């Protein structure tokens, strides 16, 4: 049997994705770079037996399509699954779209064609995505012509969707009604692609609401309109395809394959204005979604840190069998290894070598075990804290330094934080009734919302 750390070494942590953290890794012999999704058997419940998962893995390894992430290898140990595939460097589709001069029906059609083509291919092979959303769409490279790669095909079939809002963020917009009710098939992916197309052409989700449950209610009802002004500058054939994709009864819904043949895909991927309003709305949409996301991740990292800080102090105290408050390099390493032995393996610490290295990074800064803990945990939180500052600066497009109480409502609503609870927290911070918070205030609000 093969061990993952015998073959690969961690380079960078790429981020949190569905069901797990993704690491840029490198083959120890060949120097081949790869992206690895690490799935914690603790945090995620399986829906199928081991035999069925292995069988799916084997098939996925043989499949090949230019719009589908390529899987190379699969590993399993006591506590983890490791899905090893091709690295893509162009980031998420929507992030590229917001940094564009012009965007038209031609651009959207070229995008949708790719998605549909990838989906069609996978449906032929009896694989359903079920969780398709903008963040599942990566661009292959930084190039302007670069292909879209759909990630995560085949995961939702074998793993139960997280119930934590940190993981649920932004899922409600895209889910087909029949997924909510339990009887679903491959048509659910056409629905989600229809929702994505709708957003691409208007910058607004077709089913919206002030919170998660409110969005699900609208989805379940199935009603939506092209009433928004920006739809006036959009072709009738686009709206027609949307209607067919967002058809309530799945048996009456257009297939992925027939969507490829639709008048709209044919004409605009074969004299077209730029949807300026849509670019402006998508930029707002994306900023909103990413700040809400950063906020929840920041709170989680804060809690995780508090938990680990105390545990690490309790390890270094027990190890300090002479009681002086200071320790040697080797002790710190064995202690830090104990922390991951108990609290579970960390993203950037795939093996014993990774921990040794991390300790030395902390020690190179410290120039007293309490001071080691401080810097160590600070380094653990760094990426969530700066993701917060950056998403805050991104959202604050006017560089005003502030976010209004209206904007907060939208942010907390997407974060699914109780309206009465954050208003309460806002009152304690905004004692001046400015109706707005700066970054530090915003950050204090979040600390108060996670028990601090
Ligand atoms: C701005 C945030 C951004 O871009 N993100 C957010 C942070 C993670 C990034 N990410 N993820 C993958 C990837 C890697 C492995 C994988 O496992 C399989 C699951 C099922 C079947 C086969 C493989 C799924 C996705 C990934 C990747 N491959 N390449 C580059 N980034 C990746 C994208």
């Amino acid at each position: 049997t093969a061990i993952f750390s015998d073959r690969y070494k961690g380079q960078r942590v790429l981020g949190k994705g569905s069901f797990g953290e993704v690491i840029l890794c490198k083959d120890k012999i060949t120097g081949q770079e790869c992206a690895v999704k690490v799935i914690s058997k603790r945090q995620v419940k399986q829906k199928t037996d081991k035999e069925s998962l292995l069988r799916e893995v084997q098939l996925l390894k043989q499949l090949d399509h230019p719009n589908i992430m390529k899987l190379y290898e699969f590993f399993e140990d006591k506590g983890y699954f490791y899905l090893v595939g091709e690295v893509y460097t162009g980031g998420e589709l929507f992030d590229e779209i917001i940094s564009r001069k012009r965007f038209s029906e031609v651009d959207a059609a070229r995008i949708i064609r790719q998605v549909l083509s990838g989906i069609t291919y996978m449906h032929k092979n009896k694989i359903v995505h079920r969780d398709l959303k903008p963040e599942n769409l990566l661009l292959e490279s930084k190039s302007k012509d670069a292909n879209i790669r759909i990630i995560d095909f085949g995961l939702s079939t074998h793993f139960e969707a997280s119930k934590k809002m940190k993981d649920k963020i932004g899922t409600a917009y895209y889910i087909a009604p029949e997924v909510l009710h339990g009887t679903y098939d491959e048509k659910c992916d056409v629905w989600s692609t229809g929702v994505i197309l709708y957003i691409l052409l208007s910058g607004c989700p077709p089913f919206n609401g002030a919170n998660e449950y409110d969005i699900l209610k609208k989805v379940e009802k199935g009603k939506y309109t092209f009433e928004l002004p920006q739809w006036k500058k959009v072709s009738e054939s686009a709206k027609d395809l949307i209607r067919k994709m967002l058809t309530y009864v799945p048996s009456m819904r257009i297939s992925a394959r027939d969507a490829l043949d639709h008048e709209w895909i044919q004409t605009y991927t074969k004299d077209v204005p730029s949807l300026d309003n849509a670019i402006l709305n998508i930029r707002q949409f994306q900023g909103t979604q990413k700040l809400a996301q950063a906020a929840l991740l920041y709170m989680g990292s804060k809690l995780t840190s508090q938990d680990e800080t105390k545990e690490l102090t309790a390890i270094f105290h027990k190890m300090d069998k002479n009681g002086d408050g200071q320790l040697d390099r080797a002790e710190l390493i064995e202690g830090y290894k104990e922390l991951m032995r108990m609290k579970g393996q960390d993203a950037s610490m795939l093996d014993a070598s990774a921990v040794e290295h991390e300790v030395d990074q902390v020690l190179d800064a410290v120039d007293e075990y309490s001071e080691f803990v401080t810097v160590a945990m600070d380094r653990k939180t760094l990426l969530s804290r700066e993701r917060l500052e950056r998403a805050f600066r991104m959202f604050d497009s006017d560089n005003s330094g502030k976010i209004s109480s209206t904007e907060l409502a939208t942010i907390f609503g997407v974060s699914d934080v109780d309206s009465e609870t954050w208003k309460s927290v806002l009152s304690e911070v905004d004692k001046n009734n400015d109706g707005e918070v700066d970054f530090d205030e915003f950050q204090q609000m979040l600390l108060k919302l996670c028990g601090n």
